Parts: structure tokens; sequence; C-alpha cells
DNA sequence: CGGTAAAGTGACGTTAAAGTATCGTAAAAGGGTAGTCACTTTTCGG
DNA sequence: CCGAAAAGTGACTACCCTTTTACGATACTTTAACGTCACTTTACCG
């Protein structure tokens, strides 16, 4: 997710304090070791954060001395740009997460289409008396009705051989079997009957 | 297609060009660069090798980095930016997004035919139908499936009739069963027993 | 959680057994011959034959080959394989994947929109570097607007900003007034700079 | 872009000949080196192509007797089966080209947006001013006109500092400089002036 | 009171460690190769 | 004319080579800490 440098984190924190006014312009800061203990960091790590601010003309520290705040206006500008552009950073990170996730989806797609082709080949390899099958997952006035109430053969030309409901099968279902949403209908007919069944159950 | 070494180069060229490093001021070479940019000394060294190759600085003094000319640093910045991507980078990203949008449209249509080329989905379950040859005399011959009311008589769902070697799939109630036809139907073993009895086939094993 | 060629071998051989092409008594060819017929490794063929062995469709205690065991259990295995593998279920997954990818790209499009909006355009760090003069000398051109002076036609300069009493107006237009002591920021070349200096009596 | 084993090619070729009738049913496909010489291929790749044929039950094999042709109807059916499924597989191979190019453009997008962030922080470190740069790449009633004819400052609030045309820059352009399609316009102003310039030159660009 | 020297503290620079990424090597599998094995056909001899 | 032997070819198999994928190791980069150096302040002495 979001990771920044600890050095940067310290720099941003102290720059925010300066911009808020805790450290006024011209405020002395003979520091290193004291603020290092405030931040529970090695005294040396403190400078790693405060000379980056000096080259950026936010403060001035002579050798062996304390940091003197220089420009309120420029420290404010820098802190603002950094935080709003670290929001630029968070948006950037979300784009990289999104594109990597999409590469993950497209890799799954690759294996799916290879697997799809493999199954189409293996399924064709038999041919005893293959029937036609659909999943009635869309809303339709034909759901919650029995096969006889629908009068299926007269509506679509299909002969239903089996209904799968909640993973269970009824073969040779008869007129009293009910077709419910999500059920699988196995049926025989030709390509036109398959097309009729798809339209009849609002499947495309 | 770029690494942060270029960014270092631009940053230090910017300092030189603004006048932050006065004309002829010396840097502490790798140590100063690493302390400033947080970049490693090995990348930094190539970063400054860039400005050496363009004569913005000289490194023949192991001590550090001597800056040479502010005018050449400004030249560097300009050509660098123009040959790289800034407002072009915004345009390139837009072009990339639109190219991928078109590629996805092509993909959507490809898959449509791929899926529609499957004009049906089969199962090859054990639901494959029993086959009986109605070769014996029977009161049921010469009648239509609907007149017989077959499912209610035997529990069978007829999927096809073979008559004179020709098949009718999904036969409906008006198809007639004639002597010698083959009836294909789904059911279980008990449905098979009912069909065999119904059509006077008790002789068959 | 379903990817295998050995399963394709398993179903193929089970379909042969169940249809009756391979009678019960009959022996299958060598594990190496089946691997070559199905164009795969002997090891994957070993997995396929182990599948039907675990389902008691074949036994391999003989080196000559695999002996067929049960035609009905091959049929029993075809039913279970149908369930596990699934047919249009596979197609449906591809449609869902495509739909999810389209939504992910819509999210990406909007993300980039804000990223690019930012708030403004950009910069090319050009030597456009605008000149600055301070109009501190007396001049008949002071107390006049940029349009009244017709500056570009007089000096070749394009004024980008005026500083007046320490405050800035950027893109000033023809109605902005140049007063004594103001700073004029402008673009042009060295000759334009020279014209501006002379024009405002800065020699 | 085609990856069918050599064996499989050999099988298809000889099966096609059988289905055409060049190799009749009782006629024996004898001479294995002689079959290798027919296609100038190795005799063992040919022998195995024929073996895969024999195992799909198109021809029968036996010592001393060249492969005898068994069934016309089934060899014909199998030829047609390979004809459909192989093009199905080629269509599958196509979606692969799409996913590959798109993954490449995503890896490309990732680098582009990383550098875009790099540019934003780099330009945030500016000097007195950074003029907005627009590329007038869209069709517009304003193209082919001079800055003075357009009366740009009064239309948009922008002061144009330079035009880039055919890679050449004119600084301090004046009213007689013309804006042509594809030019880069550099101008000063604020965020609102930028919005006016973008609208004025038909750059909504969604 | 002024100057000098010493000590202490803060900063800067350099080096080391840890984590992540990339590349190379190795292993496994899938597909082609020649050697061997057997069977059938042809020729010769009885 | 029939039988036997030899030769040629089909059938068989163990193997080898090539390609792809996965894992491991090395390298690089970033962040932290130890050490050393400089500057400032104080105290003491002249
Ligand atoms: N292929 C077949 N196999 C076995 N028997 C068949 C049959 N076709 C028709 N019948 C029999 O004839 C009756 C009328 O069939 P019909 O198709 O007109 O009218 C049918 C049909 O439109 C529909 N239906 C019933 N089962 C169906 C199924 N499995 N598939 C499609 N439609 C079915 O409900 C109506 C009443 O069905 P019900 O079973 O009470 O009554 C059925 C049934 O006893
Ligand atoms: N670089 C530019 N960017 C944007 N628009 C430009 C432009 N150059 C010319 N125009 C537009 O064309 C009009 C006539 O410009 P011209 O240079 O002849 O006549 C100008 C010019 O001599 C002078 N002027 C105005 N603004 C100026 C400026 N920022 N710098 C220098 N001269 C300016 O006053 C006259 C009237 O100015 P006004 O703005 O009413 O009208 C301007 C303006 O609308």
């Amino acid at each position: 997710e979001i990771v920044t440098s600890k050095y940067q984190k310290i720099a941003v924190a102290v720059a925010q304090r300066i911009a808020n006014g805790d450290y006024e312009v011209g405020e002395k800061l003979k520091s290193r070791t004291t603020i290092a203990s405030t931040f529970n960091v090695s005294p040396e790590t403190a400078r790693k954060g405060l000379n980056i601010l000096a080259d950026l003309q936010i403060l001035t520290l002579k050798h062996g001395s304390g940091a003197i705040i220089l420009s309120k206006e420029k420290a404010i500008e820098f802190l603002n740009q950094y935080e709003t552009s670290h929001s630029v950073a968070i948006l950037k990170g979300k784009i990289r997460d999104n594109i990597k996730a999409q590469q993950q989806e497209m890799e799954e797609l690759a294996t799916l289409v290879d697997d799809f082709l493999l199954q189409t080949r293996a399924v064709s390899k038999q041919y005893p008396l293959a029937p036609y099958e659909i999943i009635v997952s869309e809303d339709s006035e034909h759901l919650g009705k029995s096969i006889g109430e629908l009068n299926v053969w007269h509506q679509t030309g299909a002969t239903i051989v089996a209904i799968e409901h909640e993973g269970k099968f009824i073969v040779s279902p008869g007129p009293f079997s009910v077709i419910e949403q999500g059920d699988h209908i196995f049926f025989v007919g030709d390509e036109d009957v398959y097309a009729r069944m798809k339209t009849y159950f609002n499947l495309r």
C-alpha cells in the first residue's frame, strides 16, 4: 500500500511543525541528539533528515551549531507541495496496483481460454447423444413455473431431459417440475431450438 | 523507459543553472550526492558522468566535482526535457489508455464469436438415453406420443425416434411410433422396465 | 482449482471403455505408447492411468499393461467428471472475467483523469527566463497603460507580469498601468531587452 | 504463429490423401523410408505420424505389410474434425496476442506514470514562472488565424510567450504570428486561464 | 578584562545490513531419433 | 511344388535434446548507526 522513507517521514513532520508555527522563523535549534531522542531514532538518523531541508533553503545550520528557520512562505510551499504530491504518490500507487491486478485478471483469462478450448475438444470427443444445457440466471416471467405450465415444447421446440437445482439432478422431469432462477436446463433439439430457449429465458 | 539517475542529473543541473552552485564551486562528489539525493554512489557517479560528457562539470579531481559552465547546464535542461516526455508524457499516457480500450473492444468481440461458435453445451452425463426397438405387436403402435401420453404411462422422456433409418430429435406429441422404430428416451432402470413392458417387449433380456 | 491433461487422458480412456471399444478383458498399450499417442509425458499418462486405478477402472499390477476392470465404473467416473469439470460454467467464468476487466479499466480511466487534471498544465524549463527591469527613472511612458503604450509594437517585448508595491499581476492585459518603481517582467531576446531599457530611460 | 507437431502435420497430409482416394482402402501404405522421401522428412517422424493415425483408427499396421487403409467414412469424419478444432485453437491463440500486447502497454503505462510523478515534483521546483504548454492538436475554428485576429488575451486571459511550430520557437510572437494545428502554445496566467485556453482550442479531451 | 585552550555537543560522512528484484541454472516434460526385434515375402534348392 | 532361409520392412523402445518454468543466489539500493571532526562556549591564567 503506502510506504514513504523514514528520513522523509521525519523531514515532513518537522517541516509541518515549522509551517504550523511551532518553530518560528529565526528560532534557534542546537539539536541533533535531543530531537533524535524525541523521535526514538539514532542521533545520526536525525541529520539524515535535516540537511535535506537546508539545501532546500528551509533552515540554516552552521557547522557544530543549531538550525535557524529561514523562510515561512517557502517552508509552507514545500510542505504543501510535498503532502499534496504524496497524494499524487498515493494516486500513482493505486494506478500501479490497478494495472498489476488487471495483468492478474488477464493471466487468469489466458488460462481460462486455453482450458475452454481443451474442454471443447475433450467434450466433442464422445458424442453418444449430447443434449443442450442453459443456466436460467436472468429475471424472466418463465421462472417459478412448472414445465407443463410453461408448455415448453410448444413454446421453444425443446425437450427437457434434466433439471439441475442446487447441484442436484432430476432426469425425465415431467410437467410438474418447477424451473427456478439459477437452475440448469438440459434439453434436446437443434441449433434453432437452442436459440429459442435462450431468448425464451432472457439469456444472451 | 528511464531511471532516477536522469533525475539526479536534472536536479544538479537545475542547481547549477539557478546559481545555487556558484560558477566554479566544488561538490564532495559521491559522498555529497548520496547524502543529498539518497541515491547510491554507484548510480550517482554515472549521473555526474552525464554532465561530464556534456562538459557541465569535470571530475578529474578525485576530491569532488568541479562545476564548469552555467550556460551549458541551461542548454542541457532544454534539450533533455524536449527529447523526453513532460506535456508529451500526459499525451502518451492518454494514447496508451485509449489503445488499451480499443484492444479490449477487439477482445470482447473475439470472445463473442468464440462463445457463440459453441452453438450448444453438452454434458455426456450417464443421462445418455436408453434405446428400444419396438419390434413386437402392440396396441400402442400407430399412435402419436401425445395420444399415448408417454411420460404419464412410463416415466420416460423420448428424445428421438428413428424411423426408416431417419432420426427426429425432440419429437413432440404429434410424432407417431411405428413398428420397428427405435425409441431413444431418458429415465432410470425402472423407466426402462416400464417402457419395455408398455411396448410388449417382455421377451428381451 | 482445475487444470490437467491427465484428466483429459482419463476421460478419453474411460469413454472408450464405457462405449465398449475397450472390452473388459482387454489390456491397454504400454504407458509409453499412450503417452506418445496423447502427445504428452509418460509421467502425465502415469497420472491418468493412476486416476482410473484409484477409481478401480484399471489395475496395473502387470508390466505388460493395464487390464480393464469395470465398464459401469467407467460410466460412474464420467458422471463425476462432468460434475467436477463443468462446461458452460467455464464459459460464464470468462464472461465474468471480461466484465471485471472492463470495470477495472473504467476505474483506471477516471484515476488518470484526476491525475492529469492536477490543477494546471506543466513546464519545459526553457531559456524563456523572463527579463526584469525596474522603471525607477522619469519617463513619459510612466502613468500609462500597456495598451496605451502599445508596448509590443514599441519594443518587441511581451510583458508577462507587473510587480507594483511588492504585489504581482500575471498576464496583465492592456489596461494594467505601469507606474514609477514598478518591475516589468517580459520575454524577448537581448535586443528586446535593450529596447525596453532605452524605452523606459534606464540608460 | 502455428505450432502443430510435425507428426500431426504428417498424419493430416496422409489422411487427406486417403480421403481423396489417392491411397485406396485396400492399398497398402508400404515403404516407410519411401514415405519419408515423399516429404523429404525423417522416416521416424513419418512412422509416428502414421502411428497416431493408426491409434485414431484411420489405418491398420502389421509387420511386412504397409499401413492398410481401414475406413473411408471415419477417416473423412476425422479429417473434418481436425479442420474445425484446429481453427478453433488458432482463434484461441489470437486472444493471447491481445492479452500480451495489453500486458506490455500496462508495463509501459506503469513506467509512464512513475515518470509522470517524477516530472510533477521536478516542475514543482520552478523559478519565477512556468508557462502552461498546450498542444493544439484538435480541429478548431481558431486554427489558421493570427494571435491578433483571435484577440487571444481578451478571449481567454492568456498572454502567449512563445509558439512552437515544426519544432521551431518564436518568442514574444506578436499579433501577426499564426497558430496552426499541432503547434505548442506557451502562455502565462493561472489555472482558470489554462481552463479557458483548453476550452477555446477544443481540447476538452474528455 | 582579554585571550587561549579544552571540552562537549552537533553534524556529516562513510560503511553495513536487510530486503527485494532480476537473472541464471537446473530440472522436468514433451516430442523427435536411431537401434533393435520380429514377421512376411521372395527366391532357391530339393 | 513346397519348404526353408535370408533379406527387407514394418513394429517397438529406450533415449536424447530442447524448451519452459521455478527456485535460488547474488546484487543493488536504501536506510541507519558508529565514528570522527569542527565549532562554540566556558573557565582559567596572565
Ligand atoms: N418427448 C416426449 N416424451 C414423453 N412423453 C411425451 C413427449 N412429448 C409429449 N409427451 C406426452 O404427451 C403429452 C403432451 O405433450 P405436449 O408436448 O403437447 O405438451 C407438453 C409440453 O409442452 C410440456 N412438457 C412436459 N414435459 C416436457 C419436457 N420434458 N420438455 C419440454 N416440454 C415438456 O408440458 C406439456 C404437458 O406435458 P405432459 O407430460 O403432461 O404430457 C405430455 C406427455 O405425456
Ligand atoms: N502574446 C499575446 N498573447 C495574447 N494575446 C495577444 C498577444 N499578442 C497580441 N494579442 C492579442 O491581439 C491584440 C493586439 O495585439 P497587439 O500586439 O497588436 O497590440 C497590443 C500590444 O501592443 C499591447 N499589449 C497588450 N498587452 C501586452 C503585453 N502583455 N505585452 C506587451 N504589449 C502588450 O497593447 C495592445 C492591445 O492589447 P490587447 O490585449 O487589447 O489586444 C491584443 C491581444 O488580445
